[PDB]
Order: C-alpha cells, then structure tokens, then sequence
C-alpha cells in the first residue's frame, strides 16, 4: 500500500517521506530535528491526519 | 484541532506543514513541486496515512 520511510540525508538530516499505492513518493519532510523527533512527527499523522483539514495560506496576490 | 497549512517559502518554494492539537507544527515538507503538487501530496495523507505503517530506514542508513 504505502508508509513512512524514515532516513537521514547525506547532510546528516533525519527526515521521512510518504509513499502512494502506485509505489511513488509524494513528499519529503525536514524530519523536525532528529530520529526521535521524526517518529513523534509521524505520530501526529497516525492520530487523525487522514481526517485533518487542508488549509491553503499561499492564495496571496503578488 | 490540526490541519495542513499550505504556503510558499521566500525562495518561492511551495510547501505544507502539519499541526498538532496543542497548536504546534511537527513537520514541514518540500511541497513536491508546486501548489497542485502540494494538494495532491496531501491527498495521499487523506486516504489512509493515519493507518499507514512507519518504517525506519536510517537504523541501517542508505
């Protein structure tokens, strides 16, 4: 199906990506701070993120 | 409760963050490419991400 793949970048930058059913990544994160911070971040997603609202701030006249 | 705030960075970098019930951000993304790509990414989350698995690659980093 899909999941959160938690890796660190060459820069030592702990991060996590999320996949899709067609076996493709749709985002990569900053990872927040560290591995412990990475899982804790993903813990937010596990709660109700599939039901969470999607607000767009960047609808700004420029 | 909590939601996805979609903004663009000073670098013109479309991205989205996710909040927590205590009114605090837990990640910021790369936003994938653009606004359309940002929402499409968040669409993956809406599906089953609250039930998605959490796999850590950086225990044996690649």
């Amino acid at each position: 199906m899909y999941k959160f793949e938690i890796y660190q970048d060459k820069a030592g930058e702990y991060r996590f990506r999320f996949k899709a059913s067609n076996g493709e990544t749709m985002f990569s994160s900053e990872g927040y701070k560290a591995k412990a911070s990475a899982i804790h971040a993903i813990e937010s997603i596990k709660r109700n993120s599939a039901g969470a609202d999607t607000v767009d701030l960047t609808t700004m006249t420029a």
